[PDB]
């Protein structure tokens, strides 16, 4: 569903710029979906990514044609990074509050094994730093000077 929303948002922000394109209701939902995860389990981000990959493989097998296969091979690398990337597409519309709302999840998803999720989190965190440098600086200072070796590493 998040993927579908992503394409909707991309169409709307790539055609109305050539209001609907100034406010979007679902963004908040995306933010929650990104924060509604366990970064320490039954709902750990690793398990969610594995489930997404399994679903992708199953769907590929089902459509095992050129159209869907190519789309999944180019536009949907994995399902798990769908919400974050969505927020990337609608970055200009995001208010300064939702940047700080999404910052923790982007920070926590930076070490994901999946390359796509890592890249999406990196992009989101960089944009957050661009828009709200103070929060990013405070978080970085707290993290580097942390009393736990694991955290610093």
């Amino acid at each position: 569903a998040c993927q579908l929303l992503l394409e909707i948002t991309t169409f709307l922000r790539e055609t109305f710029s050539c209001n609907y394109h100034r406010n979007m209701s679902w963004l908040h939902v995306m933010i929650l979906l990104c924060n509604q995860q366990s970064f320490i389990h039954p709902h750990c981000y690793l398990h969610h990514s594995r489930s997404c990959a399994r679903l992708v493989r199953a769907i590929k097998l089902l459509y095992g044609d050129s159209g869907m296969l190519k789309y999944i091979r180019l536009q949907v690398m994995s399902l798990s990074p769908a919400p974050l990337s969505l927020l990337i597409k609608a970055a200009p519309i995001l208010t300064e509050e939702m940047y700080g709302d999404i910052q923790p999840a982007a920070w926590e998803l930076l070490l994901s094994m999946d390359e796509h999720m890592a890249g999406a989190a990196a992009a989101m965190f960089l944009l957050c730093a661009v828009k709200v440098p103070e929060a990013v600086s405070d978080m970085l200072m707290s993290e580097f000077h942390h009393p736990e070796t694991v955290q610093r590493l």
